[PDB]
């Protein structure tokens, strides 16, 4: 009954990351840099607006769990001051939208805690998860849940498609959004997954 | 434990109704018009883009139940076509975000059937019920829920605001907004409810 839609590096397991508390700030395999205000450079450094991937293992700073799936997750840092905007990830995935078929979007959202370079790492930007078809966002979830600093919980996005649906046979996509309403203005993101049923 | 916070016309019980059906198009009393996009006419009439209230009771073609509260909805209807953007309701409250405090906001969204002037009113545009502060969303329901044609179904955001949340000491707000993202492009929302308790 429920049939999972693939999505390449669901989990941002690319690339491998050896050291413990390391990270990438390069757009990860697979997704690319949502960026509607501009805020992330093409170019990236430790302090710029950046996104990437980052090991969480025994040894952690930043959470009282491990990565919720494999060895890493994916994080969006905005150096920007609240209010400025928001970036995150997208992925467009080669699934369309089709009629009487529910949608069950869930990734991780994970606050980490701790301290960068004497920056305290407390609090927390906001977040949205969105399911897209085409460029029309169908479902999000906009900061529902509270996280603490040094937990992960389950966004549960869902959608129902009709048959008079404007945008059925377009591409579904997903986005991961840093909402930069706080600081420390910076989220990770792991395990996406989607899943279909009958409506 | 649980506290109500205050909402003008909470239900759109004001202005009375009395003929089965009937409707006004103009702004609910309490309320404002939510028109980013200018979609809204300051002058309206029936099959202008419009909002008003609306009496749901025995003899409705509109649902398989009567209003969730009282005797009225308020509704928002956009002639536009699908993606030429969104509009509502907005009433900012005089409380303000308070933090160690989780905020439960609930309202009845109905999506209504039928027929009108021989114009079908199956189908849906999208909602979305947004928490503010301020200028912000704190938090939103963007489409979550599946409602079809002649019934309501409670939408449920949630946020929790810490000592360090920029946006303490701003006023609160909700905003009821019809995402125009199909047809027919028309919704109803019923008994707005919103709660606190310690985080
Ligand atoms: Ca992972
Ligand atoms: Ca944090
Ligand atoms: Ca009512
Ligand atoms: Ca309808």
């Amino acid at each position: 009954s429920v049939v999972s839609i693939p999505i390449n590096n669901a989990g941002f397991e690319d690339p491998f990351i050896e050291v413990v508390d390391d990270y990438t700030v390069d757009t990860p395999p697979g997704w690319t840099t949502y960026n509607p205000n501009n805020l992330v450079p093409e170019k990236r450094t430790t302090w710029t607006s950046n996104n990437g991937v980052g090991y969480v293992g025994p040894g952690t700073q930043f959470y009282n769990q491990l990565a919720p799936e494999g060895r890493n997750i994916g994080f969006i840092y905005l150096a920007q001051k609240p209010g400025s905007g928001v970036a995150g990830f997208e992925q467009i995935l080669d699934a369309t939208l089709e009629p009487d078929t529910k949608y069950t979007l869930k990734v991780d959202v994970g606050n980490f805690g701790g301290e960068f370079q004497k920056i305290s790492l407390a609090g927390f930007p906001g977040y949205r998860v969105e399911l897209l078809a085409g460029d029309t966002v169908l479902a999000a979830d906009h900061n529902n849940l509270y996280i603490k600093d040094g937990e992960f919980k389950t966004s549960t996005v869902t959608f129902t498609a009709t048959p008079d649906n404007p945008y059925l046979d377009q591409k579904l996509g997903i986005r991961l959004i840093n909402l930069l309403q706080g600081t420390f203005s910076g989220l990770d993101f792991d395990n996406v997954r989607l899943t279909v049923e009958p409506a």
